[PDB]
């Protein structure tokens, strides 16, 4: 039996002093980074003045020859609006997908110019309109208003005809064939390079590959690089690495799992591929540059650079190159490492200094991961100082490295030109620029008549498809508000402003190196409301080394879970708790609760209830906040327990502990916002939690119940009692009295005994729908001492779909699908179960998905390299496998990963893809790593949404599309609680995506949302921000009808309900950059009304209508004559039901009657098939006395929507942050 | 159509142009249900006309128009109300219904 | 342009023929100017050979 965590995340190599200095700087506070950069970048006043003069001269040259762009001239000639310009370029792009020229021109003349372009051109014309929007307007719009573009295209064609189409086609052909790329193929690019080479430029060809998703992708990128090296080397013809052309590669193109977590595969599989390419570059004596990518790949890439530079087979060749990003805090330390490596190896490493291309993505990633700080600067001027400081370091080392200063900023250029001094020879250093962007500047640099310094042009090479994939990121490099190229084209920016010295500006700031005011550190995402939980950086070697030791220590602990009654630990049946990934690994011991002790615990909770209710809400919230601090400090140990007890990966364990911390802090803050003396607790609450979020959901339910003033009986899932016991220990340490929080480990029998206990005043259940239904039936037997139903929150299963159309980027889709379906072995309630692919793209995406499936590592989760862990039990495994084999037996195509022999000691199911004919082929939630794939024709999208809704579930839902019309359609028609656009569908964040569904997926209110605490008190408070200015119009029609009938009191109550209803609430919740998180209140659906009196019926109708619902009224009430002559608008919402089971599904119920009538109705309601109904009951006297007899909080449905606004390739809002 | 508004000139030509800014991302849900019903009964040409009407309808357009400071000037497209349909043929009726439903109307 | 330049004369006629005040007569001429320029611009944005007159 392998020792737990003995091989968790060993580094590729022992970290040298120089490597450790890099890691130490990863997230160093910005105020600490700047002072040494300012000092290193300082130059003499004489040099600064000469640099400013050179920069001014270059800028004056740039602005003097600056003409109007081709697109601008086209927009001017045809008087195009911006949308028309964008639509025209999209049309031109589509026409260029027609390969034959004569065919294309015939389509233009005979069909496009004089008729409906729509009839002639499965794929929206406007798929890339966000890119063309950047080209035309300079502004990024993340999604495409395809209806506006279609209108604009019709308008411009009908107005201007063939001539404008011809001009647009010719413009797009030039831009996509000669500007965004040097050429479509390496041979074409090489042919077009001779002109500038003759002037003194050189070239580095960028083959535009990146982010391989499959082994086949990586092999394709490999053979593309290999073929390009041959062409470049043949053309170089012995010119060598400085005069002659070279190639640039991205490591992410060469392996589908290029990450620190997969470092062993990277060194074993990616490295030999780079070596083979480098050997070919050596033979031709050309440069081979490794481009720099995301910050979490920097240090990993250094391990490849080290091995290659020490490999004797590459000796004699100085063409190996490596990019370093000056926007990164580690940059100077990386340079120190590289310079030393160049000294040790004797290789004159070609070092390309760039600022960095991934800035907005780095901000978003650090915020999402809750990390200490950013790995990049947050003020643009800091990057500029960093660049100059790093140039100073490089210029001191030209004997051992070849510095390559890649920049389009004439101020940066001038500073370095003068820093380098008078002595120059080709080979000492060079500048670099981007093809079709930097030539105007560098035509003022290259040549004896200019500055006589060489410039290497980074030359993209590729087809239209290849160049468009990440063109947005490239356009933002030089097109943001802080970008030099954007500013040089802004007439409101003076030359004096452009030549401003960033070194001196930073030096004079009040606080040198202060963070940008408008970028929140991850801890501060929520501002004054609460402190964000902190994560851990699994790319940081210090973090991995520290976590390795903490994880090993956690595995040595004698974890136990006992029945912790108010009186102390109780005796019971004790058994071991085994690691699901290896049953030989005993994690701890659980003593389970007898049914007698469960009943005793409820009585003890009932006796203790007044004492806990008397703790003021602020103090109860303080306990939650203290518990959050304790869990944050204990996170490494908690991770180890979650990994081993629940079979979770470290990444998912981190998120689990963060969620528990977030629940504690969120419910604490919500309490401080709401709870007062009049919001009395229900009493003892039974909290029954599932195994799959054994700390987070466990903590969330208990924390909410406790902070609302209720004592808690906590019944964790039988599979995962140990982490639950630790959570209870932490809450008790934080100040929750033992009498207020009792842990009762055991199976469903303990849960059922707790539910059935007479003093149980409320039940919070998260688990399967089938078990919730049994709990619902048991609670229907009971009424509170006041004679009202026992509140049940039942958050249950999902049958979660993702719809993908032909506008989505397949690589993005596949990543989000692989994560959503197979993370946690599909054992998230939110997991993607059904992927729906538009027919035209289905085969391509399916091929990519299967390829990505086979790159997953399944095994025991005490290794960072494991992507998918075990399923929780052999019974779960058998249940999942029975489903897979049923599908296989029906002839459905089944793709499965092969499992390693090591999985035999645990319970594993390989990630599986099953292709279905229809969504209806899938009949039940299969809680495992099983993705079902269906295909749909675009015209059947609305029917498909019906099919998704038809399962009865409504938990999470994803949509991948760029098209606003599709977003609007799908999101308006789907009925699910958590919607996700252009991102994965998992990992809902407390207070950001309040989580919970409808139908068979939940009663609500949503956990992690603002209605939750109000369910746990007898009188719900008004949640923060909970109101709406909208009044339901059918409610208004009903109020007028009531007035016409003379029911004046009820009409007033109806108007009050119309105002008090929060239907129509529509909020954006604070969260990370690059995402829009929305929270809205909608009608629940059809509410079952069970009235007893005419006035009761009118009050019930008012409540239901005010919240946007339709109703089914019990025909057995005999009250049909009370609704004579209803307005048609109200009648449309009213049905009468004799057979309630036939007229569902309902989305809630309102009941009027005495206690025994309520009990009877509650039993009849519990017997209805399908979803658990949130039932509210009141007596006739209560309706007369209490305007809030029926609470409107429970008659609306919460919907959370999370939109990835960075999905097009950049963040429009951050383009304004410099 | 309104004088001083973007639909006006289109009434004075035999084929109306697409006015500036005249589009909507919203699709009438009853139109969508009608298109599916047409699909189910094999009325393929009519279902296509229905989907096309659903998309080209500007129902739900909601624009702020440029004007003076201190004022917000909004322009929105709503359903007309109830449209009288005087068909002659079944297909003609389906096309009339598609047009009316796509623009949010009853008939 | 002509109505703008001749607004004072147009005002006097509108005041005397239609009984309007000076402020309302100014607004009237401005509206005529705005209609002219608005329909001119709307034409430039929309009308092509397939939009035949009635
Ligand atoms: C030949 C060449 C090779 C390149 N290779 C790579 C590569 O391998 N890896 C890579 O990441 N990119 C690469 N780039 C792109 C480069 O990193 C920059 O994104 C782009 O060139 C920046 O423009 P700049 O230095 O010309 O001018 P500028 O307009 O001076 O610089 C703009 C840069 O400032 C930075 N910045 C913007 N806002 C902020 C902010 N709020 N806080 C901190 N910094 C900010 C960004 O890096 C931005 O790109 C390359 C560029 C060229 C020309
Ligand atoms: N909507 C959500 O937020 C959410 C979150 C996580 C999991 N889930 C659902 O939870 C299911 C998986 O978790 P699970 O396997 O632990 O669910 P489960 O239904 O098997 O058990 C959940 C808890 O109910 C208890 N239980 C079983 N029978 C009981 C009974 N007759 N009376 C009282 N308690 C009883 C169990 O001991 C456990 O503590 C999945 O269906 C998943 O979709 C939903
Ligand atoms: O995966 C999700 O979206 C949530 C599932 C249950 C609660 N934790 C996160
Ligand atoms: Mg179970």
């Amino acid at each position: 039996a392998p020792a737990p965590f003995a091989d968790f995340a060993p580094p590729v190599r022992p970290q040298s002093t120089l490597r450790r200095a890099i890691t130490a700087a990863y997230r160093r506070p910005e105020t600490e980074c700047l002072p040494p950069l300012v000092e290193a970048a300082t130059q003499s006043k004489e040099i600064r003045d000469a640099a400013a003069s050179t920069a001014r001269k270059l800028i004056e040259a740039l602005r003097g020859k600056h003409s109007g762009s081709g697109v601008e001239g086209l927009v001017q000639e045809y008087s195009l609006s911006s949308q028309e310009g964008v639509a025209l370029m999209c049309l031109a792009e589509a026409l260029l997908r027609i390969p034959d020229t004569a065919t294309r021109d015939a389509l233009i003349r005979d069909k496009i110019a004089d008729g409906n372009w729509k009839s002639h051109l499965s794929r929206s014309l406007f798929v890339n309109a966000a890119t063309w929007g950047l080209v035309v307007t300079g502004k990024l719009t993340s999604t495409v208003n395809d209806r506006s573009l279609a209108a604009a295209l019709t308008r411009l064609i009908s107005r201007c005809g063939e001539p404008v189409i011809r001009r647009g086609v010719d413009m797009a052909m030039r831009m996509m064939g000669e500007q965004f790329v040097t050429g479509e193929t390496i041979r074409e690019a090489l042919k077009r390079s001779k002109e500038l080479e003759e002037k003194g430029f050189s070239y580095s060809y960028d083959m535009l590959g990146e982010a391989a998703t499959t082994a086949a992708d990586a092999e394709r990128y490999y053979r593309d690089y290999e073929s390009a090296i041959h062409a470049i080397g043949k053309a170089s013809a012995g010119r060598g690495i400085y005069e002659g052309p070279g190639i640039s590669i991205k490591l992410s193109a060469l392996h589908p799992r290029y990450s620190r977590a997969q470092a062993a595969r990277v060194m074993g599989e990616l490295l030999p591929r780079v070596k083979a390419l480098a050997l070919l570059a050596k033979n031709y004596d050309i440069g081979l540059n490794i481009d720099a990518e995301e910050a979490d790949r920097l240090e990993l890439s250094l391990d490849l650079l080290e091995v290659l530079c020490l490999d004797g087979d590459l000796s004699g060749w100085n063409g190996m190159g490596f990019v370093v990003q000056a926007y990164g805090k580690r940059c100077p330390f990386v340079l120190d490492f590289i310079i030393d490596l160049a000294r040790r190896s004797g290789r004159r490493i070609m070092v390309r200094l760039v600022k960095g291309a991934y800035w907005d993505a780095e901000i978003k990633r650090a915020q999402l991961d809750g990390l200490a700080d950013f790995p990049v600067f947050t003020r643009k001027i800091h990057t500029d100082v960093s660049y100059i400081a790093c140039a100073a370091k490089l210029l001191a080392a030209t004997d051992v490295v070849f510095p390559q200063f890649a920049t389009h900023n004439a101020q940066t250029l001038a500073a370095i030109y003068h820093m380098a001094g008078k002595d120059f020879h080709v080979g000492k250093y060079e500048f670099q620029c981007l093809h079709g962007m930097g030539e105007p500047l560098y035509e003022e640099v290259v040549g004896r008549g200019k500055l006589d310094r060489p410039c290497r042009i980074y030359a993209p090479v590729g087809t239209h498809e290849t160049l468009l994939a990440y063109l947005v990121r490239r356009l933002l490099e030089n097109g943001a508000n802080s970008s030099f190229v954007h500013r040089i084209n802004d007439p409101k920016v003076s030359i004096d402003e452009l030549i401003a010295d960033p070194v001196e500006v930073v030096r004079a700031m009040p606080v040198v190196g202060a963070k940008h005011d408008r970028i929140a550190l991850p801890a501060e995402l929520f501002g004054d409301a609460r402190t964000n939980s902190a994560g851990l950086d699994l790319s940081n070697e210090e973090t991995l080394a520290s976590l390795t030791e903490a994880l090993r220590e956690s595995a040595a602990m004698k974890w136990t879970a006992l029945p912790q009654l108010a009186t102390g630990p109780a005796a019971g049946e004790t058994r071991t708790v085994l690691n699901p990934g290896d049953h030989r690994d005993v994690v701890g011991s659980v003593t389970e609760t007898s049914e007698e002790d469960a009943r005793r615990a409820v009585r003890l909770a009932a006796d203790a209830a007044p004492d806990w209710a008397a703790v003021p809400p602020s103090e109860r919230a303080a306990c939650l906040d203290r518990a959050a601090e304790l869990m944050q400090a204990r996170m490494p140990t908690l991770l180890g327990l979650i990994i081993r007890e629940a079979g979770k990966s470290a990444l998912n364990a981190i998120a689990e502990v963060r969620e528990a911390i977030d629940f504690l802090r969120y419910y604490a803050e919500q309490t401080r916002r709401t709870l007062g003396p009049g919001h009395g607790p229900l009493g003892p609450i039974v909290c029954i939690s599932p195994w799959n979020f054994p700390l987070a959901i466990f903590t969330g339910q208990i924390a909410a119940a406790l902070v609302a003033g209720n004592p808690v009986l906590a019944k964790p899932a039988e599979e995962t009692p140990l982490i639950a016991a630790e959570g209870v220990r932490i809450l008790r340490e934080a100040g929750i009295p033992a009498s207020a929080l009792q842990l009762l480990p055991g199976d469903g029998r303990v849960g059922a005994a707790l539910v059935a206990a007479a003093e149980t005043a409320g039940v919070m259940f998260t688990g399967s729908t089938e078990v919730a239904r049994l709990i619902q039936a048991q609670l229907a037997d009971r009424l509170s001492p006041a004679g009202r139903p026992i509140p049940l929150i039942a958050e249950t299963g999902g049958q979660n779909a993702m719809i993908v159309d032909s506008s989505a980027l397949a690589e993005q889709v596949v990543g989000d699908v692989i994560t959503s379906a197979f993370d946690s072995a599909g054992q998230r309630c939110s997991a993607l179960r059904v992927l729906c692919l538009q027919e035209d793209v289905a085969d391509r995406i399916l091929t990519m998905l299967k390829g990505a499936l086979h790159e997953l590592h399944i095994g025991r989760t005490d290794r960072l390299s494991v992507d998918v862990g075990p399923v929780i039990t052999s019974e779960a495994k058998d249940n999942i496998e029975k489903h897979i084999e049923r599908m296989r037996g029906l002839g459905r195509k089944v793709e499965q990963i092969g499992l390693a022999s090591e999985t035999g000691v645990g319970t594993f199911v390989p990630p599986t893809i099953i292709e279905l004919e229809k969504l209806s082929d899938l009949q039940r939630e299969v809680f495992g790593p099983v993705l079902h794939v269906i295909r749909y024709r675009r015209d059947d999208l609305d029917r498909l949404v019906d099919d998704v809704n038809a399962t009865g579930y409504g938990l999470t839902f994803g949509l991948h599309t760029r098209l606003d019309e599709t977003i609007a359609h799908v999101t308006s028609r789907i009925k699910a609680g958590n919607l996700y656009i252009n991102r994965n569908i998992i990992g809902a964040v407390v207070g950001v995506q309040p989580f919970g569904g409808r139908g068979l997926s939940g009663t609500g209110p949503k956990a992690g949302g603002p209605l939750y605490l109000g369910r746990l008190v007898t009188t719900a408070p008004v949640p923060p921000q909970h109101s709406s200015v909208h009044t339901d119009p059918v409610l208004l029609d009903f109020a007028k009808w009531l007035d016409g009938k003379g029911a004046r009191a009820e009409a007033e109550a109806a108007r009050n309900a119309g105002s008090s209803s929060a239907l129509g609430l529509d909020l954006e919740l604070p969260g990370p950059v690059g995402e829009r998180n929305l929270y809205t209140l909608h009608a629940r659906g059809r509410i079952l009304l069970v009235p007893a009196t005419e006035s009761g019926l009118y009050h019930q109708l008012a409540a239901a209508l005010a919240t946007g619902n339709s109703v089914a009224i019990d025909a057995a009430s005999g009250l049909q004559a009370s609704l004579k002559n209803l307005p048609q608008t109200v009648g449309l919402r009213v049905s009468w039901s004799k057979d309630w089971a036939a007229d569902g599904p309902f989305a809630g119920a309102l009941v009027e009657g005495d206690a025994e009538r309520i009990r009877a109705v509650n039993k009849a309601i519990a017997a209805l098939p399908g979803p658990l109904l949130l039932v509210q009951a009141a007596s006739s006297g209560e309706i007369a006395r209490n305007p809030d007899a029926y609470c409107l909080n429970w008659l609306v449905e919460e919907v959370s929507a999370s939109i990835n606004t960075a999905a097009a390739g950049g963040n429009a809002s951050l383009m304004a942050i410099g």
